[PDB]
């Protein structure tokens, strides 16, 4: 039995919100416990494949909140990790683009980028290409940054070395294939296609049959006959391809 | 994305230890606020049909914590209800019987079943006509205080009146349908059909289908053959039928 009909919802929300205060209350204390890093895990994994509580996230000004763990805690890349994974996720909700158009956040998450630790600048990577992917109109702050960061993605990605354990699960490669057809912007294309290929090789059981049922082939092959593309990007493609 | 695979089961065991400890930090602030009421609620709703979590639930000291809930707000209706809705839940897993069979614990229930409030009482009901289920053999407690139960579990019943709401929710009738068949019991088989009847009663839309397809006609339909059969959950048992039968 549960509480009443249409309560699983707001149960979920108000676990978010908890979460969050959690959160607060280990960055007051300058505390790295094993509760606070349980709780940015948790976050991040509840915003996985759901924009509601992404949203929520947002309106419980979980933006500002993570901007200061992450000032407060300069040298924690676990949790550095666990908050930019979150922010990944909150990339991917299209209605949620205007809530990251923030400059103290696009200029944090652009430092962690050159970061040399992958499992630090993957997911700064992947908010940037998921932002980017709009842009034109939808970039509302320096276009001269925007510019900057097409750039700074694409030549962080290649400095990549692979990583030791997988650094991240998919449940879906769905919110990858729109950065596939962006062949303007190279760089959002060459995240996406680095991060299947390294799902793939370290877990390919799940992932390499998961690609395939939800027709990424069709990208990838699209990717190799647009022979106009990037050679970077090509090269990956390609060695994802022939891999299948 | 998510941190690895398979690690959502850490992630909501954890959440419920955290949830436990909010509760156990308004309870001691005296704070009966809409925190502890969600948290309570959450507590609830999370150990909806889970065995897992009324398990991390007993071997976190839910158990404990929440008798001292009940003890520490015994006129908040509100309260009582969310925690007797929990523990309804963890009477319902049989693995977990034993743990449920602290007679400290049962005071508590017993005593809530004379609520004037059914939104309460009801609860404490389940509670008790689930674990009177699991049989003599399994009542590690008194014999004494395990038939009285019976008497007053059925008699309970009986004074209840309409509630004005829908008290509860469910997904599943499915762990009603073994206490339909304690004819031996039956006031256990009373609070199921009060029960069955009540959901129907207020949101046949919802209930009265899902009564049909899970098979839920037939333990009524063995209800009304039956001859040796408590007359009280027998003519709950054709109002039911009829009210289905549309």
């Amino acid at each position: 039995g549960y509480i009443n009909v249409g309560a699983q919802l707001g149960t979920e929300l108000f676990i978010v919100r908890q979460l969050l205060q959690i959160v607060k209350q280990k960055t007051n204390q300058n505390s790295v416990d094993t509760t606070l890093k349980f709780t940015l895990s948790a976050l991040w994994n509840l915003t996985d494949e759901s924009p509601t509580t992404c949203r929520h996230f947002i309106e419980n000004q979980g933006l500002e909140l993570f901007m200061r763990v992450l000032e407060s805690f300069p040298t924690e890349s676990s949790i550095q990790q666990k908050v930019l994974g979150l922010l990944n996720n909150i990339a991917e909700v299209q209605e949620l683009h205007s809530e990251l158009m923030w400059k103290d956040f696009i200029d944090h998450i652009s430092s962690l980028l050159h970061s040399v630790e992958v499992e630090v600048s993957y997911f700064a990577a992947g908010i940037i290409a998921h932002l980017i992917s709009r842009g034109e109109q939808a970039w509302t702050l320096s276009r001269s940054q925007r510019n900057s960061l097409l750039d700074d993605l694409h030549s962080a990605i290649l400095k990549w070395p692979t990583p030791e354990c997988e650094m991240v699960a998919y449940r879906s490669f769905n919110p990858f294939f729109p950065l596939l057809g962006c062949f303007t912007t190279p760089g959002v294309q060459l995240w996406a296609v680095w991060a299947m290929q390294h799902v793939c090789s370290k877990n390919p059981s799940r992932y390499c049959s998961m690609l395939i049922e939800e027709g990424g082939l069709q990208h990838l092959y699209n990717i190799k006959d647009h022979e106009h593309t990037d050679p970077h990007v090509q090269q990956i493609a390609v060695a994802i391809l022939d891999s299948l």
